[PDB]
């Protein structure tokens, strides 16, 4: 018995299952581009599931007394170990429709909703983005432009680099303030499509103002290639970085999120995800505990009262649950 919640059960970022998984995936991701939000989740808890698996699938019996593991997913899973191959899937792969909406999504600043729209519209290539830029905020207007990079896997080595320079800028700005790593890399990841990073300040208050001035300091130094910056919840800037390599330079997505140290713990569960393994936390501590969980806090609606944390370790006792590492939420 595996526990139905991808919040009970440790997924490590190494697995069995890989072919599995990502035919699974790719049907979740099809689903979510028609709006097909149900049958995403499902889809994606299966994969999950494979994830989560000690040994390779080899044969169909091996699904037995697996939770999230309906009939479709089991179909989907029989024809790759029967044939190699399953034709759903292929055929998802081979759609202009999926091929198209991929193909928009991954370009910064443009979502589902967007990527839809300029679909019923007739667009289909990049250059038809080009071609009406009218159309195009400012946002996707700089993931246009640093397309190929941005769709270049951003490598661990790249984020050791950014570190160092997002480090220097913050300490330089404000001694004391900290930059912590979120995201997949937090949870181990060899790559990935962006870099987030989580800056705050032991005294509540002090970060106040401080990303303007690292956002300052980076461009000065020739860093900053895009950078739009929100008051609203937390603060954040959005950019992307000219990172130098040798013999040449790569643009590299970054988020900057700046959290008050009483949010902290909360900001870092949020950031670090997996997006499935937050959902199932949020899921699970609304259902299971009665609690809201979200990026800022844990409020107890009956109640009116929020927890205190200063750890992720608090918040998972909070929520009666074994404490994960972050290498272990590859849900
Ligand atoms: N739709 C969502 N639902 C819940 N949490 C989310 C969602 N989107 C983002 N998050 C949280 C969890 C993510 O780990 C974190 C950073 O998002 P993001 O950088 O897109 O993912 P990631 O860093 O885990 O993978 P990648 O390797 O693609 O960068 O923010
Ligand atoms: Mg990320």
């Amino acid at each position: 018995w595996m526990p139905a919640y991808a919040c009970q059960r440790p997924t490590p970022l190494t697995h069995h299952n890989t072919g599995l998984s990502e035919a699974l995936e790719i049907l979740a991701e099809a689903a979510g581009f028609e709006g097909s939000e149900g049958r995403l989740l499902t889809f994606c808890r299966a994969a999950s599931v494979l994830k989560a698996l000690p040994s390779p699938v080899t044969t169909l019996s091996q699904l037995q007394g697996l939770p999230h593991f309906g009939e479709h997913s089991s179909r989907v899973v029989q024809e790759l170990l029967e044939h190699g191959v399953c034709e759903e899937v292929e055929r998802v792969r081979r759609s202009e429709r999926y091929q198209t909406m991929k193909l928009f999504t991954q370009i910064f600043g443009v979502g589902v909703k967007t990527a839809d729209r300029w679909y019923r519209e007739g667009l289909r290539t990049l250059d038809d983005l080009r071609e009406q830029p009218q159309k195009l905020t400012q946002q996707q207007k700089a993931g246009l432009q640093h397309h190929q990079d941005l769709s270049t896997p951003v490598l661990r080595s790249d984020v050791d680099a950014l570190q160092q320079v997002v480090e220097e800028a913050v300490g330089q700005a404000l001694p004391g303030a900290t930059v912590t790593l979120t995201g997949g890399f937090r949870r181990g990841k060899l790559q990935g499509h962006d870099v987030d990073f989580l800056i705050t300040h032991p005294k509540e208050g002090q970060e106040a103002g401080l990303l303007p001035r690292v956002m300052c300091r980076l461009q000065d130094q020739g860093l900053i290639l895009y950078h739009q910056h929100q008051h609203s919840a937390f603060e954040r800037s959005f950019c992307i970085f000219r990172l130098p390599q040798p013999g040449s330079w790569k643009a590299v997505r970054v988020d900057l999120v700046v959290a008050p140290v009483s949010q902290f713990p909360f900001a870092l569960l949020g950031w670090t995800g997996s997006k499935l393994f937050q959902r199932e936390l949020r899921r699970f501590s609304r259902k299971e505990k009665g609690l809201w969980l979200n990026s800022h806090g844990l409020f107890d609606p009956e109640q009116k009262t929020f927890f205190q944390a200063a750890s992720e370790e608090d918040i998972f006792r909070h929520l009666g649950l074994e404490y994960l590492p972050p290498e272990q939420r590859n849900a």
